[PDB]
């Protein structure tokens, strides 16, 4: 009854984490160094806590090693280690091939050593694999959990977003490939989970450094930029709550009817300035530390772009996802509460 989560590092994978312990499940995560195998433990500070050192997963065989040794003991596999990097200058090694080779490894090193052990996949796709970049905001354009990116090999490079996007969907193609192709030789079951924009406060207080993970350094760096920067209050994406990503992803292998899904986690369009606003809002104090409060946003306007019909994921998880105003607020009081200006 052990569960493998890969990437635990991750910003997302330490509130997954945070979870399986409140569940008290056997968690291993892996890790790129041993310097950070040790810094985890210490936070967690939990007995049920293992590491295995998994420095490239993009390199040949990566996962075989913690399948030889915990062969036997994982049920449950989480697969949420993908490269996140908004500047990236070697876009096919630094994004797309450890996405693919990385799920690949993970996948094949299953089918190896523990076909019939492994009950359950859940891996961490993205709605990248289902939007489509340069239609965000073309809002006639509907995405439902089975809409696909259709990005191409020969224009997935265009730019670095393009190419993380890109990166998102052929790793996803594989896995559903190997799903299809190994049916009969392997036994587990798997599950995508799609979060747009992930934000929310850092699952330990102590990582609030000056630069935060990719996405959520977009409102660190909002929160701490000059007065009079220019903010951008046109419609730019959808977001979704960590918290909310965290508890869907330990679903995805606990409840039986999630299996075969994609789920689809956006919960409201945004803006840079509707996230500004929310400074304003709710540290009325803090007025001219950052940039100022403009209600004229495409969110308030009626402006979503394009429409997520995520109606199936939403039943089928049961619970209900957190507000932006809520997601926005505890990001920040966090960060500012960390910095002791609250
Ligand atoms: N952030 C979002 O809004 C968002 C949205 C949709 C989907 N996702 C997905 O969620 C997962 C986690 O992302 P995140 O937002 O938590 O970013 P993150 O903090 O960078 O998490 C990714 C983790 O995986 C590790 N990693 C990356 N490339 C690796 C490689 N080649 N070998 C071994 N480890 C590697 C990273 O370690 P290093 O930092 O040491 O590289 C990091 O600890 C990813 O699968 C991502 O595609 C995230």
């Amino acid at each position: 009854m052990s569960v493998l989560i890969s990437g635990a590092y991750g910003y997302i994978a330490k509130h997954i984490v945070r979870v399986l312990l409140e569940q008290n499940y056997k968690v291993i995560g892996t890790v790129r160094s041993q310097d950070k195998a040790d810094k985890l433990l210490k936070q967690y500070n939990n007995p049920n806590l293992s590491y295995e050192i998994v420095p490239e997963i993009a390199n040949l065989d990566a996962f075989d090693d913690i399948f030889k040794k915990h062969g036997k003991e994982i049920k449950y596999v989480i697969h949420a280690a993908s490269p996140v990097n908004f500047g990236a200058k070697d876009l096919e090694k630094d994004l797309v091939i450890p996405a693919i080779n990385g799920t690949k490894n993970m996948f094949e090193a299953i089918k190896k050593y523990a076909p019939d052990t492994v009950e359950r996949v859940v891996m961490t796709a993205s709605y990248a694999s289902i939007m489509t970049p340069h239609r965000q905001n073309d809002p006639t354009l509907t995405l439902d959990e089975e809409t696909w990116n259709p990005v191409t090999e020969e224009n997935a490079y265009e730019n670095v977003k393009t190419a993380y996007c890109a990166s998102k969907t052929f790793a996803e193609k594989e896995a559903w490939k190997f799903v299809k192709e190994n049916s009969d030789a392997v036994k587990f079951k798997l599950t995508t989970i799609h979060p747009s924009f992930v934000f929310g406060p850092q699952n330990f207080d102590e990582d609030v450094t000056k630069k935060l993970n990719e996405t959520c350094e977009i409102i660190n760096g909002l929160l701490h930029a000059p007065f009079d920067t220019k903010v951008e209050k046109t419609h730019f994406s959808q977001f979704i709550d960590v918290r909310d990503v965290a508890k869907t992803h330990v679903l995805g292998f606990q409840k039986d009817e999630l299996i075969n899904q994609r789920l689809l986690l956006c919960n409201g369009a945004f803006s840079q300035q509707d996230i500004v606003n929310v400074f304003n809002e709710d540290f009325p104090e803090l007025k001219g530390q950052f940039p100022p409060e403009d209600k004229d946003t495409d969110l308030n306007k009626g402006v979503t772009g394009c429409k997520i019909d995520n109606e199936k994921t939403k039943k089928l998880l049961a619970f209900e996802f957190t507000p932006f105003h809520k997601t926005i607020h505890d990001t920040v009081y966090q960060i500012l509460h960390k910095e002791g200006r609250v």
